[PDB]
């Protein structure tokens, strides 16, 4: 049962349980984890190579895709398993088969809960630095029984 | 200024700032960080090699020192810069010149605040799993301008 980055996932699991206990609904929990991601995305953008490797003018869905690839290589030393520009019209969908956030997590009866919504917030924060108004949510999470984690980035 | 594990560092930084805003004294903030550490410590003991690589019967000061070395190897893939059972008789002092928690943090003021007290709690929790009663506190932190981070493990 090998775990990568045990400190990070233990701290995140703590935040997830705290969030679930301090909110009234699954949707409120999703939004609170997104807010957490937006708050830590500020430091993650400025304190890492992301602010140096990304360009100032992010205009198109293809530019957003490139920006996502830069985030992934800087934070996780890999590419996303898929970036899908066509299935959700007006969106960019990102797939990760080995998400760091939910390793070995198994929640039942919580299919509406985006366990890894912190990453939705981190992407919204980075796009906001580029003055790209975006809405990001998690479509699927291995934590709730899916085969991969998938986030949906809508430029809106 | 390159940072190791930027997601962990930023998430922890969020926790510290929220803790400082919610507590009524620096020592209360210190205690909240140690309590977070104890919770993290439970997860890192159950979900890493620490439990499989450490002795079951920890009886001497020398045994506690070797346990600390194993924690450091598993969590950080390094040894502490110093483990001191000399300067503080009855306690064990751990020195880390490149602490993960406070990379690039430079607080102003905050005398008495241990930015990295989360690791005091992790240590206290692991020792507790080994039936070793300890109180752990941070002597100094690079976040408040020291050149090193030092934690003091007091036995009994
Ligand atoms: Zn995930
Ligand atoms: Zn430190």
């Amino acid at each position: 049962p090998k775990i990568e980055n045990p400190l990070l996932i233990s701290l995140y699991s703590y935040y997830v349980e705290k969030t679930l206990s301090e909110t009234k609904s699954i949707e409120e929990a999703n939004q609170r984890l997104r807010e957490l991601g937006k708050e830590i995305g500020q430091q993650v953008y400025l304190n890492t190579e992301i602010v140096e490797k990304t360009k100032d003018n992010v205009a198109t869905r293809e530019d957003v895709a490139k920006l996502i690839e830069i985030i992934y290589k800087v934070l996780f030393d890999k590419k996303p398993n898929d970036i899908d520009m066509k299935s959700a019209r007006g969106s960019v969908r990102i797939t990760d088969d080995d998400c760091v956030w939910c390793q070995e997590v198994n929640l039942e009866g919580m299919r509406g809960f985006g366990y890894c919504e912190v990453f939705s917030g981190i992407l919204e924060a980075v796009l906001e630095f580029k003055d790209v108004d975006a809405k990001v949510f998690q479509e699927m999470s291995k934590a709730t029984g899916a085969d991969s984690c998938i986030w949906n980035v809508r430029l809106v």
